């Protein structure tokens, strides 16, 4: 853990050398276009964000601290609907069993029953409590838990055919609001989205996960860009973070434009047979990614390329022509 970094204010948060290797560049091509990207969540590539079922990485204490602010100023960044408090304890269970394996210099669990011990030595906490009795912590379950975990969390209720947003922590989205979807089912809370519906993308990607089992856990990769290092791209604090999109310039593109992507993992709780949907975000400044020379010829292509309803839905507009010129810089044969 490298010292405390900021995602506002003064953005201090950077790579270093080995995060901008693992870096999860999301480009297959040159070109970029919707599709049902999904892949079983199978172990690989080891040091890479794919190795275990959640990464933490170089930033966690640094994006805690930015959870634990965001928190501070608005609680309702998690809301868990009452049907869905089993579904909390799952996710719980879930995330505390796969770091304690996959991490123990930074993590600890012990057991017997429901009586629990967890430590979290990065964080300097050490907690006996009882699983599924929520006046043994200090908050309700799912909050718990994510505050000491990366990326940001959805719990689905699974019912009648569908998924429905009925829980989650929503510190770090990508310009949308958990306390606006509540309660949303699955094309409901897609309906923003250009192109994607008349493609079919939604309809496969439903049936898919509707069918996710136990131990089978599927992933993807979704990606846009952010102006400044901001995690809180929220609707609710647009004032703070919008106008940045009016500030680039040729000379500020390597530090100011950073690429984000989303890893995803999407799990069958095993209790309350709930889907829980991680959103782990990456952030690249352009200085940073430029290191890699295929990344930098990759990425101009796909942003001079990218149609203009998916340009326009992620926010890209304001700034892309110049960002597009900063870029034919480390393309040869453009
Ligand atoms: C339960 C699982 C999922 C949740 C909770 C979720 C949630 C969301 C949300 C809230 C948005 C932003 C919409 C807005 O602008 O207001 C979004 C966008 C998106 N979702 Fe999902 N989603 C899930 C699964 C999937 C899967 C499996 C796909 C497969 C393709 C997918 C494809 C997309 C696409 C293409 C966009 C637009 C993103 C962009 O252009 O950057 N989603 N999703
Ligand atoms: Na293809």
């Amino acid at each position: 853990f490298k010292p405390l970094e900021s995602y506002r204010e003064d953005f201090s948060f950077r790579n270093s050398p080995a995060a901008i290797a693992r870096f999860p560049f999301p480009f297959p091509e040159d070109q970029y276009m919707y599709s049902v990207n999904l892949e079983p969540a199978v172990s690989r590539d080891p040091g890479s964000v794919f190795e275990h079922q959640f990464d933490v990485d170089e930033h966690y204490v640094s994006e805690m601290a930015e959870r634990a602010r965001v928190l501070e100023l608005d609680p309702g960044r998690c809301l868990v609907m009452p049907h869905m408090a089993q579904a909390a304890w799952d996710t719980l269970a879930m995330l505390m069993e796969h770091l304690a394996r996959d991490y123990p210099q930074h993590f600890r669990l012990t057991r017997q029953g429901d009586a629990w011990h967890w430590q979290n030595l990065a964080l300097g906490i050490d907690q006996r409590f009882t699983f599924g009795d929520p006046a043994s912590l200090p908050c309700e379950p799912l909050e718990y838990i994510t505050r000491q975990m990366q990326g940001d969390f959805a719990v689905l209720d699974q019912r009648d055919g569908d998924l429905f947003m009925d829980a989650g922590m929503v510190t770090c989205p990508a310009d949308w609001s958990l306390r606006f979807d509540a309660g949303m089912s699955f094309k409901q809370w897609h309906s923003p989205v250009p192109m994607a519906h008349q493609m079919g993308v939604f309809d496969r990607a439903l049936k898919y996960l509707l069918n996710i089992q136990v131990g089978a856990p599927v992933r993807r990769l979704n990606w846009t860009l952010t102006i400044n290092p901001r995690l809180d791209t929220s609707p609710e604090t647009y004032h703070e973070w919008g106008n940045d999109r009016g500030k680039v310039t040729p000379d500020n593109v390597g530090r100011l434009v950073h690429l984000r992507v989303e890893l995803q993992l999407m799990a069958r709780l095993p209790r309350s047979n709930a889907l829980l949907f991680g959103i782990r975000t990456y952030l690249i400044s352009l200085d940073e990614l430029v290191s890699n020379p295929a990344w930098a010829q990759r990425l101009h292509r796909v942003m001079r390329d990218l149609p203009d309803p998916i340009a326009d839905y992620k926010g890209i507009t304001r700034y892309r022509q110049t960002l597009v010129d900063w870029l034919r810089r480390f393309d040869p044969e453009a």
